């Protein structure tokens, strides 16, 4: 690793990006090879959390905050000579918790591109499409096809009537309050599954589909962003790039990417990426050799963009970007993107609803993800040994059990937990003590939930103080649990690669059971009772808990491989102190 390795996404000018490289080379003698694996934005996380991975890695900015939180990038320092040449609004797409964590590069903005020998007047409204589609198919076309499979084709029409991902609220993102199924995030979806049902486009399109329809001359519009204007140049169709049309009378509003290249944390060669992009990408010949492969869009480089900003296809992408919003860059926007894909191609099949899609996507949006949670999770696998496929097993056990014998609705404790100032309890020193604050708390009319650790159940019943619920692998004094299940209490029983004989033999003589697993694949498992909230102990399981079903504040009364695990809470535990009200006693 004496030299350079950068990753850039298939669909960019990753060719013109190696002329770069080719003349790092020729200068410094350092080799630079640029790749474009697919799905670099999920790879390079589980590659870099280990150490290993690109030194650079390019991607809209969206997803660095996560990169960042889980220290994955270094913190770039240009020189105030430098960040003058960069537009600020673009440094800010990159600054995460006070720090700059990469170098922007380029505005990119979905536009309307289409046809102008089949079509020499764009419409100007999504209602008027489904006439001019039925119009095109008189003869042999269609109207519009684009990229079904990712929704960042589809939010703009999603977010014209009032969807939104997470609210601005206060110079802040509220990851409380989603907005994805609203009244206008519906109406956006419906309309265009509506599309699909009305046989105007397909739930299939893709983008290489889109992209050959619309290069071939079969349909008469796409959306796509500048990356895509060099192969609509080779294929000699006479097209046009304007702005998205309007939903509701209101304009399209496609979130806002800014491409940005981040360095590893891990790589060796920290000084080297840093001079490469600061001094050789960064130029006026970098980024238009870069540009010359596929257009970037509207680039950073203040120097630069006034020669882009005359060409009339930049015009309209900035445009279609003043009417959209920059994306966030905080780590639950990977969450927020799973939830909306699923959203969309569950809706758009017809296997669901648009009502359930987005109400799904809306619980998840919000909740957290395996995205940030396979960094803590094979961290903890390996540290201490566990086997990760029997995590599987165990998971797919406990959920084969409860499909059949008696279980409880996830939303009953979405009864309990939301907007309440949640008790949650440990098996710490303090227990007694702190239960009696919540007595004389809870004896004055300040009753609401309390969620505590299995080893707490015991510590509670004395008092007679029954949990409403019970957090529980099932490994200790089981007798204390068992009888605070049947006077109300809910079990959410935990999967564990070391606990699957009493999963399968204490399980189904409970009642109130909700089911709880450490593996992150689960979702794509399609595991429909079962659900990882996220976390390690019981401890600060309960917390995840809490807050993965809106809970507004948590208040907390509670061999080595004994001390790391109080290590792990403690982290797991600061995670959240940034998300929700962490109040200790
Ligand atoms: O579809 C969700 C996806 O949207 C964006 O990905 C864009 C990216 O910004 C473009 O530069 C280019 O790579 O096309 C992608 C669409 O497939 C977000 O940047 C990305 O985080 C998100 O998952």
């Amino acid at each position: 690793e004496g030299k350079l390795v950068i990753w850039i996404n298939g669909d960019k000018g990753y060719n013109g990006l190696a002329e770069v490289g080719k003349k790092f080379e020729k200068d410094t003698g350092i080799k630079v090879t640029v790749e474009h694996p697919d799905k670099l934005e999920e790879k390079f996380p589980q590659v870099a959390a280990t150490g290993d991975g690109p030194d650079i890695i390019f991607w809209a900015h969206d997803r660095f905050g996560g990169y960042a939180q889980s220290g994955l990038l270094a913190e770039i320092t240009p020189a105030a000579a430098f960040q003058d040449k960069l537009y600020p609004f673009t440094w800010d797409a990159v600054r995460y918790n006070g720090k700059l964590i990469a170098y922007p590069i380029a505005v990119e903005a979905l536009s309307l591109i289409y046809n102008k020998d089949l079509l020499p007047n764009p419409p100007k409204t999504w209602e008027e499409i489904p006439a001019l589609d039925k119009e095109l198919k008189a003869k042999g076309k269609s109207a519009l096809m684009f990229n079904l499979q990712e929704p960042y084709f589809t939010w703009p029409l999603i977010a014209a009537d009032g969807g939104y991902a997470f609210k601005y609220a206060a110079g802040k993102y509220d990851i409380k309050d989603v907005g994805v199924d609203n009244a206008g995030a519906k109406a956006g979806l419906t309309f265009l599954v509506d599309l699909i049902k009305n046989k105007h486009m397909n739930a299939d399109t893709d983008y290489s589909i889109a992209e050959a329809a619309f290069n071939k001359g079969e349909t008469a519009m796409t959306i796509n962003g500048p990356w895509a204007w060099s192969n609509i140049d080779t294929s000699a169709v006479n097209y046009g790039v304007t702005v998205l049309p309007t939903f509701k009378g209101q304009p399209s509003k496609p979130f806002v990417g800014v491409l940005s290249a981040g360095i590893n944390a891990a790589s060796p060669n920290k000084e080297l990426a840093k001079e490469f992009l600061e001094n050789y990408l960064l130029t006026d010949e970098g980024l238009e050799a870069v540009n010359k492969d596929k257009p970037l869009g509207a680039v950073a480089l203040k120097s630069y963009e006034e020669e882009l900003a005359k060409d009339p296809r930049i015009a309209a992408t900035m445009e279609n970007a003043q009417k959209g919003e920059i994306m966030p860059n905080i780590p639950q926007m990977s969450a927020f993107w799973y939830a909306v894909r699923t959203a969309v191609i569950n809706a758009a099949s017809g296997r669901q609803t648009v009502d359930a899609a987005l109400a799904a996507a809306q619980t998840n949006a919000a909740a957290m993800d395996m995205k940030e949670w396979e960094i803590f999770y094979n961290k903890i696998m390996e540290d201490f040994g566990f086997d990760k496929d029997k995590d599987v097993e165990s998971a797919v056990i406990l959920n084969n059990i409860l499909e059949n014998a008696n279980t409880i609705p996830v939303d009953k404790l979405k009864d309990i937990i939301e907007g309440r100032e949640v008790f949650i309890f440990g098996a710490g020193p303090s227990i007694k003590k702190h239960i009696n604050i919540l007595k004389e708390l809870r004896e004055i009319n300040y009753k609401n939930p309390i969620i505590v650790a299995d080893g707490a159940c015991k510590a509670f019943l004395e008092e007679n103080i029954i949990p409403d619920i019970i957090v529980s692998d099932l490994d200790g004094d089981l007798e204390a649990l068992f009888e605070c299940n049947r006077k109300g209490s809910i079990i959410v029983v935990h999967a564990h690669g070391d606990n699957i004989e009493k999963i399968k033999k204490y399980v189904p003589k409970l009642k109130n059971v909700v089911g709880s697993c450490q593996i992150p694949n689960y979702k794509e498992l399609n595991l429909r009772n079962v659900i990882n909230f996220g976390g390690f102990t019981d401890g600060d399981r309960c917390c995840f808990l809490a807050y993965h079903f809106k809970a507004k504040k948590l208040i907390l009364g509670g061999d080595e491989i004994k001390i790391k695990k109080l290590e792990y809470a403690k982290t797991l535990i600061n995670y959240l102190k940034d998300k929700i009200e962490i109040e200790f006693l």
